[PDB]
């Protein structure tokens, strides 16, 4: 509905949907249709999803590691390729090969244990594993 | 502009890893004023994109409290554990723990608070302030 922030409809309409309204509820409060609702809803979880990328790519370069996965690669093959790195570059991952395993399965794009497209694993400078899609330069 | 380029991508990739504006500017092929507008400009959408997510984060709290300018910093406490009970009371922090969160990142003057802001559980059980005063619509129905 606008731009670069959050305005007070769309900030009336989240509010209202997180509190388990339906659309055509929240459309009689306003006093306007329900199909504008559902498009004005649209584009502020469209704002946020944006300005949710924007956070990932500033804690991805600013990561102590990062790897790549591309599609197709297993799922289990990730940890020894994240920890190859981790000696190279001598710092301390605080996870074993299965604490990230469970990481992987929950919130990456995987279609059971095939990775669906290419993402990227790294950590970032609080010692908390996050996952982007964006592959990057040197 | 409602995303990173590639150049501001390079810019903060280039100062993460330790270089001045004056070395980054040769390597792009550009002056140190565009440099400096282009930093400048690409951490504004990062300073903006955090107070989306903030206050999506808000929307999404089990638990908030609203405090204005010059209301006490320890009355604070009582008020959320207060209205905490209604629902399922999971504040996992003490009288204190949450009194020297305010003291740390709570806009506040001594013991007084300087402007408005709320103080909410988010979906991670961890404080969060957030400068907004959405329960106005939290009274609607």
């Amino acid at each position: 509905g606008s731009k670069s922030f959050l305005t007070e409809q769309q900030i009336k309409i989240l509010r209202l949907r997180a509190r388990g309204l339906k659309q055509s509820e929240i459309a009689e409060l306003l006093g306007t249709s329900r199909a504008n609702i559902s498009i004005l809803e649209r584009r502020a979880l469209e704002k946020i999803e944006k300005a949710r990328n924007i956070i990932t790519i500033w804690e991805q370069i600013n990561s102590k590691i990062s790897v790549e996965v591309r599609k197709g690669e297993d799922i289990f093959t990730v940890p020894d390729k994240l920890f190859k790195k981790a000696d190279e570059l001598q710092i301390k991952v605080p996870y074993s090969t299965a604490e990230i395993i469970a990481f992987l399965v929950e919130h990456a794009p995987i279609s059971d244990r095939i990775a669906k497209r290419d993402f990227t694993l790294f950590l970032d400078a609080r010692d908390r594993l996050r996952i982007s899609e964006c592959l990057l330069e040197e």
